């Protein structure tokens, strides 16, 4: 129960490249984590494959049986548009396996933290937290995250998940919107015109869930230090409100210096003191990746991470391995912040975090 559970195999790895939307983003991870050795450290798990009912605990049966019938050829398929495919999420070859075997390895870490098989299970392939119970969305066919969650719930009575990713976790945050049993707690880049537009600091939960929604809408150029201030201050809050049992912690890497989406300014060092932060509550934790759209730096930033749960220094060299190639100019982990500004107004940040204490105070 001591080692952290790695949900991998190399079927899994080939299966989460198989579309080439972010090429090889699974075997640059894995292939990292491996010349670090990090592999040796951790309880390898092979992850099982979602079933139907598996994936119905969350998505209704007629876009589930949609996917699967523009799974069988390539298939412009009418109803397409209406399940949020065709464009970000093309209806393409195993399309239906791959979600299934995403959903199913995500399925597969909560499983083992249920059986107190370990403290920490890590699915880096997972976090596809924009998808909805009925349709594709921002790049997610099916939400891993929720399938988690429910998993989850057949032990846990209340669950914490925390959404570091650039984005707001609108597709967790919807699916619990209404209940007490589920929190979500999502730092993100709140701007008109940014995905998904969604996750003002106003944004508390709808009905028996009002207040166990939080949002935490963050500017362009946050570095380290101000996103571990505000990331622990809510959490330190969150904690006491609500006990939490559990926890689903998705790591999306987008926020990285260096990123294509080029808004935050953060490198993994900052993230890893959030993580290091929640590791501490000594609760079962499911570990999720997400975006992250710089290969190099995601798989610096996960390898790194998964360095943090291990306890473990890393060397700064990046060692000789398949894709050593691709980690210039300078082939180091560390990653250098971006010469930009941080747009965020210290006295904005907290109003925000004022008005989330807040809310927390109605959570009992
Ligand atoms: O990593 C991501 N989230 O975690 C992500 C990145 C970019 C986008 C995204 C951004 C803007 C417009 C879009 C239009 C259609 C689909 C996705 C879109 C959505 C999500
Ligand atoms: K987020
Ligand atoms: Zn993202």
């Amino acid at each position: 129960s001591l080692v952290p559970v790695y949900i991998y195999s190399p079927e899994y790895v080939s299966m989460c490249d198989s579309l080439a939307k972010i090429p090889k983003r699974a075997s640059m991870v894995h292939s990292l984590i491996e010349a670090y050795a990090l592999h040796k450290q951790m309880r390898i798990v092979k992850p099982k494959v979602a079933s139907m009912e598996e994936m119905a605990t969350f998505h209704t049966d007629a876009y589930l049986q949609h996917l699967q019938k523009v799974s069988q050829e390539g298939d412009d398929h009418p109803d397409s548009i209406e399940y949020g495919l065709g464009y970000d999420c093309p209806a393409t070859e195993g399309i239906f396996d791959y979600a299934a075997a995403i959903g199913g390895a995500t399925i597969t870490a909560a499983q083992c933290l249920i059986d107190g098989m370990c403290k920490v299970a890590i699915n880096w392939s997972g976090g596809w937290h924009h998808a909805k119970k009925d349709e594709a969305s921002g790049f997610c066919y099916l939400n891993d995250a929720v399938l988690g969650i429910l998993r989850l719930r057949r032990k846990f009575e209340r669950i914490l998940y925390v959404d570091l990713d650039l984005h707001h976790g609108d597709g967790v945050e919807d699916a619990f919107s209404f209940t007490s049993k589920v929190m979500t707690v999502s730092l993100h880049k709140f701007s008109p015109g940014f995905f998904p537009g969604t996750g003002d600091v106003s944004d508390v939960g709808l009905g028996k869930g009002r207040y166990y929604s939080v949002n935490v809408p963050i500017q362009d150029g946050i570095q380290d230090e101000k996103y571990y201030q505000i990331c622990e201050s809510v959490l330190k809050e969150v904690y006491q409100a609500f006990n939490p049992k559990a926890v689903v912690l998705q790591l999306g890497a987008d926020t990285i210096a260096g990123d294509p989406m080029c808004s935050f300014n953060m490198t993994p060092v900052g993230i890893g003191k959030c993580l290091k932060y929640i590791l501490q509550w000594q609760l079962a934790t499911l570990i999720l990746g997400g975006g992250g759209y710089n290969l190099a730096n995601t798989a610096r930033c996960w390898t790194y991470l998964t360095g943090v749960i291990l306890g473990k220094t890393l060397s700064s060299e990046i060692p000789d391995h398949e894709f050593f190639t691709a980690y210039g100019p300078d082939y180091v982990l560390e990653i250098t912040p971006s010469c930009r500004p941080d747009r965020n107004e210290p006295h904005r940040i907290q109003q925000i975090l004022n008005y989330i204490k807040g809310n927390l105070k109605h959570v009992v």
